[PDB]
């Protein structure tokens, strides 16, 4: 017969930045978790919990991945299709489901869990069909959620978590500078956007003896496309006067950082200008809101006031900032550090946070667009260390070209 | 004073490769399933059934989106992130609800929905929190499955579904030749994969009027890179006699097309061409195979057969096929149609398979690596078209550049 579960260990281990002790740790503070609430294993099954407790982030083409912690082992479970890229990646054992049945990978899940009891898994992740999937390959296993308590084990980075964070602003700079220097009036947007992101993956593939380039992406949005701080890249022609929108996203291994900055072609005007100048007087502030201490929907509520003084609250467009670590535009995001008005979480030491005022002017109303800038804020004992250097303002954003 | 779910139609409404009769009957379909089940509303909320309805990709950064369809009306629900660019985007109405109170999203599916007491969501996506806070935001509604019917019915492609199918699998081709033209020995995998993935880009938007130019990647993997079909890209440099695989994935509108090939650096040794001779002996037969009366196990079973006589079975990856239409390597995938050993679906015209058989080959073997061809393939009434047209075997692809 053909084989169901197996071990494809193809290679040797590859290259992390993070060491053995910064993994351990990790996995670590689940098993220290679980023993305090009597949860005999975890099933993590997301990008985001796999790739922070093992290292590795898996590619979803429709098929279930997994990892299992128990308090003595770490597993992953990956699919035939993969071979041995998710053992050479992982930190800990690996082992391989097929697709020539159906229950291949509850298999998997079954080999690792032999015994539990109480099996913790990802109630954000886990859908209505993979609950009673669960249940019926684990019968008599009661299951609790992990996803609340490893997403606020995640808010706390560690150094080797900001170091890397460091690294990525860096790389979000270099990306920068290569997107003011493509833009120029009669540019379409792709060619831009093309030539940022080539030169983000080129200083990533050199800053690292081993590096997987993924997802690393772009959106440069002119004219009526910066509306939107997701907007997709188009063919649209730059044209002289349009106001424009930097983002750059380069990805390292599953880690995320950011650097936006809004633009304008040639010159600015006087009506745009005013909305521009305000905006950066709200970042200028945020940045002074984010402390050790201050609640998130306190950072919210000032800066809300800030924009009633000019009329500008009416034309808002999402939260002021969100939590960093591991998390991309298909994964991720810690939902419990987000500066909306209704939350009260307060910031901590170790968290690393954005500051991002975005105000959206419609069509038909003068200085039509969207403003946004964006930093990245690492929360020390007294204050915030600012780690993106790119200008901000009006002083060098005029690209004259 | 601040809004809860407004109304942001920024601008105008978008080109879209699809009619307007073609979107219509997409939405007609569920409105029929609806009927018969005597379900009053249906809530979308995954990037496959929202794009395939609407016609408009979300982005999804921790924020909850949704699509909800009456017997008369189809609204798209999008956050204040977005603007306008859902509305241009999606075939009919669209709402926006903002980030500002934790139920703002579950008041724009309330407006929808009034007067409904049972309403069809995805059950493949929806998980147990998004399930929890439904209920408490719909009260007294009996929520029933609808993912599974959608993705029965997505399997069947329109001719204006195959007409884009088409297309980008002529972007493929040219992907492949830009691919197979920046292969050298001692060109790293990430430089191959950036003048890849350029030149499809660049192909699409000189291909519509207006497109969106996004999630377009390229996997070039070189050596023990090529063991999974999924790996990333590296930084790894090519050396003479390695084992590669092309793969180019131009995304257009949401609609997934894949050309994916093995090829050789400078030379093939004769235990690799022996492997790859027979690899593609089995893709032939492969091809002969998808007709609409076959079924999927019946196709498996057939080529494993193949396998079994030059003792490779055991080095099996992944299922020899799958559907095609609105999925990505982060949503989609009918998984009604695989060809893998225990799935008793029947083809059908109108689909949309590809042929991928792959072998790997574990390192310290000889002949080490993953070999792999793709086609795609649309089922008509009496056999299949294959629509990739870059060579396939030994005859042209070892590189010799």
């Amino acid at each position: 017969d053909m084989l169901h579960v197996m071990k494809w260990h193809n290679g040797e281990k590859d290259y992390s930045p993070f060491s053995d002790a910064e993994m351990t740790r990790r996995q670590n503070d689940v098993r220290g978790w679980m023993a305090k609430n009597n949860v005999d294993a975890a099933l993590f099954t997301s990008y985001h919990c796999i790739n922070y407790y093992s290292g590795w982030l898996y590619c979803y083409f429709g098929r279930k991945y997994g990892m299992v912690i128990d308090h003595n082992n770490a597993t992953t479970i990956s699919a035939g299709i993969d071979g041995g890229q998710p053992w050479r990646r992982s930190f800990g054992d690996n082992i391989t489901y097929t697709d020539w049945r159906r229950d291949n990978f509850y298999r998997a899940v079954r080999q690792l869990t032999t015994g539990a009891k109480r099996i913790g898994i990802e109630f954000d992740h886990v859908n209505l069909d993979f609950r009673r999937q669960l249940e019926e390959a684990l019968p008599g296993v009661e299951f609790v959620d992990i996803s609340q308590p490893s997403m606020w084990m995640r808010t706390i980075k560690s150094l080797e978590e900001q170091k890397l964070i460091r690294e990525g602003a860096r790389v979000c700079d270099v990306g920068g500078a290569a997107c003011a220097a493509a833009i120029k009036a009669g540019v379409p947007e792709h060619e831009v956007a093309i030539a940022t992101t080539n030169a983000m993956i080129r200083e990533i593939a050199k800053s690292f003896p081993f590096v997987e380039l993924m997802d690393t992406w772009t959106w440069f949005q002119s004219g009526i496309n910066t509306d939107g701080a997701h907007n997709p890249v188009t063919n649209r022609i730059v044209q002289s006067g349009d106001i424009l929108s930097l983002n750059t996203f380069p990805m390292i291994f599953g880690y995320y950082t950011a650097l936006e900055r809004t633009l304008f072609c040639d010159h600015v005007d006087d009506a745009s200008l005013d909305i521009w100048e305000k905006n950066v007087a709200v970042h200028r502030r945020g940045l002074e809101l984010i402390k050790p201490g201050a609640r998130c929907k306190d950072i919210a509520l000032e800066l809300n006031e800030m924009y009633r003084e000019w009329d500008l609250l009416k034309y808002r467009s999402f939260g002021y900032g969100h939590s960093f670590g591991v998390l991309c535009h298909y994964y991720g995001r810690e939902a419990g550090v987000e500066l909306r008005e209704d939350i009260d979480t307060e910031l901590k030491p170790g968290m690393v946070v954005s500051m991002e005022p975005m105000v959206m002017l419609p069509e038909g109303m003068p200085g039509a667009g969207g403003y946004r800038e964006h930093d990245i804020l690492i929360v020390g004992e007294d204050g915030a260390e600012n780690i993106t250097g790119f200008p901000v303002g009006p002083e060098h954003n005029i690209i004259r070209n």
